[PDB]
């Protein structure tokens, strides 16, 4: 009956959520780069069983691409990102662009006129940069009005800097776009995502959230830093941000942006579980011993207090299935 | 202005909830066993400055000796509890009596016709004792369905099983009298109290979570019991667990039984905060260092769904005052 767009329909959390919307009874529109491509949207034709799913071509770099794919819809659900750290000049070639495709995408909401929600999936990468905060030696609860220091990023260019930058930049000016023109725009802030999805050729948070299984070094190192950072990592079941998701565009209260996560371990508690359930590995939880550090988290109050449940509650049950997804995807070796 | 009644205002959470009643305009009265004891109850002296403070004789095995302090009250908070010490014959000499003198005070209740809610202060004692998710070696997330096995406890009798009988029996009756009787009963059920409090002689209800800096053996002892348990301790500031009584008593919609929690260390976490920020104790984390063992932990969420907000959201707030409230009760030598 009611009717969603996701962008990135080939990307791991838009096919998640795709699959989501088609069980729940939407009409589904979906974009990607290329249709033809089956080796990265083979998935789209089984997707299509499940519910009425139509898929478009478009590109975030391409102006008026997503008319097609908007038109019609009650909510959209703006999934698709960059991303891609690659490197050279970061303000040109990620941040301007994240933001002018978050724009373009924005502009053919406005041109459907049907649009009554966009949902815009960011990360907790706008909510945790807060130098002021890390190496105080005290712990925080870091909460939805926690934005990350976008000129002490620019000033420093630690890692991964343009990625924050990108992410506090393009959910400003979608705000701003959207006061503008009078569209509601809620914003989901994910932590580490986990868990199997449709999508053929993901890695994305695959890849970090598998690493001690694999051993990837990035992902490990990745891992280690937020620790470093935080005294934890932060995770958060991929089927619970999409009911996340969709539950921001049902519930006409939900306003602003909203941090979604659920389990907090640290690296030695989150490896020793995945040594004892998965012991084909090897995984050695001795390799990621550390001191206690302040935990700098993330509030998870918000989500809960408009009235959201999370499923997926325990360690375990966050990791219930992204083994076999890694192992399919090839992340895993076996 | 409305009035409210707090049962043992000697005891360490009683003096906290007069003070916060004081604080937000209420008139309160209080029952002690002995008002003539100065030493014991300096503190009620001091806080009637605060506003409006009565004090009355009563004893829960004394049938009907509450009728006069819960007289004329809008709110009844019920907190006096036997310390329990361990008995020959625990249901004769703890559990009946916990039963029956939760009866003799709600029976005064009903008698002053103008109760609106009786706030019942447990404790997870009766939540957690759970012998499938404690023994079956995975995690789980308790919520407020979840009740200590009274069977499993009188059938097997671990230390403290008298305690969690006497919690869970006295609550399910208390409840089963308020049906019957058609008077609102709602119950909190804090885990470890952390903080400073009015009460003079309050040794006894602290020393677990200073047992750290004191080195009390028997509060060490608990401290690693739940620990062993749980995977970790759960902890909550005594003004938020204040706070969320008030809350629960003010919020006509509240009902049914509430966990009270707000964060859970391990206790290697909770050893090395002690030893950075209080150093002069000469703490040794590494005498609590664990393996990682499956987290058996209580949801927060149904107070936070209910819109209740806590205070103390870090390890130090939550710490922010119990140590000089420990010097002054001469748990700490200096
Ligand atoms: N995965 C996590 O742990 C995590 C955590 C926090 C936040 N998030 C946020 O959630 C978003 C989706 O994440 P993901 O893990 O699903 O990454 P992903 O698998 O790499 O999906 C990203 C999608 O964006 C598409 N895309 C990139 N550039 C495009 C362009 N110019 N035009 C059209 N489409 C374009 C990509 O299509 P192509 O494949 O054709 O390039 C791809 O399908 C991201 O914004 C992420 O930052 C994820
Ligand atoms: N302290 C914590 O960390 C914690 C954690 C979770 C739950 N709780 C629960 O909160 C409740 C109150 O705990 P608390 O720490 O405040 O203990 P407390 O300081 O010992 O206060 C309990 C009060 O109960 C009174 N009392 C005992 N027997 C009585 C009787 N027969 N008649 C009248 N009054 C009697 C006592 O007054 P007298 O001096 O006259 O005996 C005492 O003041 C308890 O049920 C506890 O189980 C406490
Ligand atoms: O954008 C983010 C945020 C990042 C993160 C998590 C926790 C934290 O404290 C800080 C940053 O994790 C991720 C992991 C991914 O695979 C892909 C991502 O896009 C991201
Ligand atoms: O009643 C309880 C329960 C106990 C507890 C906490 C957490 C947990 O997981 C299990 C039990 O903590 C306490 C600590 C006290 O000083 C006094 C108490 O009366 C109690």
């Amino acid at each position: 009956m009611k009717t969603a767009c996701v962008t990135g329909g080939s990307g791991y959390i838009g096919s998640a959520l795709i699959k989501l919307l088609l069980e729940k009874g939407y009409a589904v529109k979906t974009t990607v780069r290329n249709p033809d491509d089956m080796e990265k949207n083979s998935h789209l034709k089984d997707l299509q069983k499940l519910g009425p799913l139509t898929v478009f071509r478009a590109d975030m770099d391409e102006e008026g691409s997503f008319d097609d794919a908007v038109a019609g819809c009650d909510y959209v659900f703006l999934v698709a990102a960059p991303l891609h750290f690659e490197a050279q000049d970061p303000e040109k070639e990620q941040i301007e662009p994240a933001i002018q495709g978050t724009l373009n995408t924005m502009r053919s909401c406005v041109k459907a006129g049907t649009v009554r929600r966009v949902i815009l999936t960011s990360s907790v990468a706008a909510v945790y940069f807060r130098p002021d905060l890390l190496g105080d030696g005290h712990g925080h609860v870091l909460d939805e009005d926690s934005w990350s220091d976008v000129d002490f990023l620019r000033a420093h260019k630690p890692p991964t800097w343009s990625h924050c930058v990108s992410k506090v930049l393009l959910e400003k000016e979608a705000g701003r776009f959207a006061e503008e023109h009078g569209i509601s725009l809620v914003t989901i802030l994910p932590v580490i995502v986990v868990g199997a999805a449709p999508a053929p050729k993901a890695r994305s948070s695959i890849v970090d959230c598998l690493s001690m299984l694999s051993g990837d070094e990035a992902g490990l190192a990745m891992l280690r830093a937020i620790q470093k950072t935080s005294g934890e990592v932060q995770l958060v079941h991929v089927d619970d941000l999409c009911r996340a998701e969709l539950f921001l565009a049902e519930n006409a209260t939900a306003n602003g942006r909203y941090i979604c996560s659920r389990y907090h371990p640290t690296l030695v508690e989150l490896a020793t579980f995945l040594a004892q359930k998965y012991p084909q590995y090897g995984v050695k939880p001795t390799d990621f011993d550390d001191e206690e550090r302040p935990r700098v988290t993330m509030s998870l109050e918000k989500l809960i207090r408009e009235g959201f449940e999370y499923k997926h509650n325990t360690l375990e049950e966050i990791y219930d299935n992204v083994v076999e997804y890694g192992k399919a995807l090839g992340i895993l070796p076996y």
